[PDB]
């Protein structure tokens, strides 16, 4: 099964410029939690985001050129990235925009972080159907010295 991972702010904001205007570590944190040990999805801009390999998870990194880094996997077409993943439990998607938007037709759950931050931004995760979807885990917890918003984690599974 194919499942998406993301933290929004208001409005469905998920970046600007390339990179992600918060810090909190506490979903940081959430997002290794529910990655390890599982192949991991992205686009080749999230990709120059992240800057680097993330441990202990298989790196599938879409791209219409050809690779230029034998340390990841990549592909140049969605049928191929899943592909490449082998015959795993749970694919995650992890952005960005673009890829989310192609993706989210084929999953059956939503990892979502919801962030109290108001944040000016140039992409977005995509406009969902809520009636398609089943809520079955929620987690709101307040700001702290560590985190500088108030965040509520939320699993989501296609009805
Ligand atoms: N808050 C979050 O949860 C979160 C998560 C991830 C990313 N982000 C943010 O999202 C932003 C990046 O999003 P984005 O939409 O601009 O880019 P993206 O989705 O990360 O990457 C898009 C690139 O992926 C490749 N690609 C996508 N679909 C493909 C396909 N079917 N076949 C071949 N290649 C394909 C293309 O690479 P080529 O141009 O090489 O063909 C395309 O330019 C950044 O601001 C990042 O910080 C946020
Ligand atoms: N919920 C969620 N939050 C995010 O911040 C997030 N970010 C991305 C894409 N960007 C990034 C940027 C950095 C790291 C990162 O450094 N991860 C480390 C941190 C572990 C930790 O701090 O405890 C990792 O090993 O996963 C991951 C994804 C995709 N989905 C997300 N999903
Ligand atoms: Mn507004
Ligand atoms: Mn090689
Ligand atoms: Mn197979
Ligand atoms: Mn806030
Ligand atoms: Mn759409
Ligand atoms: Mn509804």
């Amino acid at each position: 099964m194919i499942s998406l991972i993301a933290a929004l702010a208001v409005d469905r904001v998920i970046g600007m410029e390339n990179a992600m205007p918060w810090n909190l570590p506490a979903d940081l944190a959430w997002f290794k939690r529910n990655t390890l040990n599982k192949p991991v999805i992205m686009g080749r801009h999230t990709w120059e985001s992240i800057g680097r390999p993330l441990p202990g998870r298989k790196n599938i990194i879409l791209s219409s050129q050809p690779g230029t880094d034998d340390r990841v996997t990549w592909v140049k077409s969605v049928d191929e990235a899943i592909a490449a993943c082998g015959d795993v439990p749970e694919i995650m998607v992890i952005g960005g925009g673009r890829v989310y938007e192609q993706f989210l037709p084929k999953a059956q759950k939503l990892y979502l972080t919801h962030i109290d931050a108001e944040v000016e931004g140039d992409t977005h995760f995509p406009d969902y159907e809520p009636d398609d979807w089943e809520s079955v885990f929620s987690e709101f917890h307040d700001a702290d010295a560590q985190n500088s918003h108030s965040y509520c984690f939320e699993i989501l599974e296609r009805r």
